[PDB]
């Protein structure tokens, strides 16, 4: 699809067999979900933004579908006021910014 | 262009005469720079991310080139990690997400 920037670009994921919405944010290195359970062993990590940092878990070799396209990488989990899919799956759906 | 997300997408803005890097933001309603100094009044703004809130100084109609590309609009001026060009100039300049 090509998504226009008039409003936000929320999409709807599926991850963990739960459907969530989320953000597709360019600007994010890492994709971040808000508190759900994930299978495997995780690590913990600290990550910023405006605002400054919370702390995660991070999970590796998650599938998400997003928007209907698969891909499979690192989630991290936590209090994020928002769920945002960032570039390390980005790239896996093949996204990009044209202007 | 065409801007794949392997990398961050940095690009080179121009404010106020000066070069700047900046990010190419998605998933920021809003376009925050690091403290410079702009023209003019300016209005109060709290902005929010990740990490919580911040506050930030507001300048309209403010003439910027965002990869070559004209914008005049709104910048956001406080204690961003980071310069972010968000959707209220990308709009400007005519960018989509596309895969
Ligand atoms: C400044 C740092 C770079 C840009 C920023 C954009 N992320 C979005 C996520 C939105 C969910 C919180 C954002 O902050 N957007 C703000 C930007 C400010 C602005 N005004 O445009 C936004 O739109 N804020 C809205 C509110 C969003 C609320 N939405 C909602 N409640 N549904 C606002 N009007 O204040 N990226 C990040 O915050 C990510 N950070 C990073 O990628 C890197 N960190 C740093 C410091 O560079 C990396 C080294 O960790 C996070 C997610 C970790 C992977």
């Amino acid at each position: 699809p090509q998504i226009t920037l008039w409003k936000r670009p929320l999409v709807t994921i599926k991850i963990g067999g739960q459907l969530k919405e989320a953000l597709l944010d360019t600007g994010a290195d890492d994709t971040v979900i808000e508190e759900m359970s994930l299978p495997g062993r995780w690590k913990p990590k600290m990550i910023g933004g405006v605002g400054g940092f919370i702390k995660v878990r991070q999970y590796d070799q998650i599938i998400i579908e997003i928007a209907g396209h698969k891909a499979i990488g690192t989630v991290l989990v936590g209090p994020t006021p928002v769920n945002i899919i960032g570039r390390n799956l980005l790239t896996q759906i093949g996204a990009t910014l044209n202007f």
